[PDB]
């Protein structure tokens, strides 16, 4: 078992010093999943928007820290339930091999709490997908239930064998928001991709 | 744990009385899932198609029989691995009720074997859908790995919060035939839809 090396896995650069904080410009190291065009060039607080954010204590979002080190990514979508999708992508360097099994972590924030006397409670739903070139191998579309306040570990294993169309292609990752509740933000954190001989 | 009911759910309507013998007509009790267009009204052995068909004993298909009586549906893409997808889809008469959680489970066949000539080994890939609505609400994007010529069982859960957005609409199933690999044909069996309370 060997990992895959992925840049800002976990979303630690830039560095946030004061508790709850947050950035609303894409992360270093990820792209912004933008099929929909929900998320606008220029972000502000209340503009939908993707970012880091700091979980230590303090933090009126979770009844844990983050899940690796002091930050998450956040993805934020202002438009109404149903609009579209967005969330983060990161092209690899590594690319599809064959007889090879795939496994991707990532863990889902469900967080909770009041912003500007806006409730933060309730979801809109995830889905973490493993790419080659422009193909979704294989995705978790929102199987696990997450209650505000918590994250849990979203798993998505593929295998590729000798006769994959995709073989040779790069890898990809998105991390994404699926606008199907509200309130319409989530996190993600430590990302982990591992590659293993196949069953 | 009570179970919905789901009309054929085993596909063994139509009765299929010759070993390895299909239909290429909908399965009674589904519609086709078609938004790429690619499975025409009217099919034969050769075009783009879905039906049932019979898996017993004599079938060079698979290393097991049926998952569930006689028959499986399946769902055949002639066009090239990118093009789009098809399968099957059924609306049911429940409704999505909050503080329930929702399983879907079915089985996935890749069959292996020749056809006039022609290799069935390799796969598609799938997805495995619940909806609420035209919402999907969790599915399971080709997660199994499944080899030539056998089953696997797919599982997908969604938990119904009192706040989810689609409460009171109509629940469905779709399942999927990704176009992303070849032999671009695939089997299911056995859908089976449970209901409980939320964790
Ligand atoms: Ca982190
Ligand atoms: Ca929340
Ligand atoms: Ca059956
Ligand atoms: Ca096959």
């Amino acid at each position: 078992v060997v990992s895959i090396p992925i840049n800002n896995a976990g979303f630690e650069d830039p560095f946030i010093e004061v508790v709850d904080d947050y950035t609303v410009d894409t992360p270093p190291g990820w792209t912004t999943y933008n099929p929909n065009n929900l998320v606008p060039e220029k972000r502000t607080t209340w503009t939908s928007n993707n970012g880091v954010g700091y979980v230590g204590p303090g933090t009126q979002f979770y009844n844990q820290l983050a899940p690796e080190g002091r930050n998450i990514g956040s993805i934020y979508l202002a438009q109404k339930p149903g609009s579209g999708v967005a969330g983060f992508e990161q092209i690899l360097d590594a690319t599809l091999e064959p007889d090879t099994k795939y496994t991707l972590k990532v863990d889902v924030g469900n967080f909770g709490g009041e912003f500007q006397k806006i409730s933060l409670a309730g979801f809109p739903g995830y889905r973490v997908e493993l790419l080659a070139g422009d193909t979704v191998l294989a995705a978790d579309h929102n199987n696990l239930y997450i209650k505000d306040g918590e994250f849990k570990t979203s798993t998505v294993t593929f295998t590729a064998t000798p006769d994959n169309p995709y073989l040779d292609q790069k890898l990809g990752i998105r991390l994404i928001n699926l606008l199907q509740g509200t309130f319409s933000g989530l996190d993600f954190d430590n990302v982990r991709l591992t590659v293993e001989p196949a069953q």
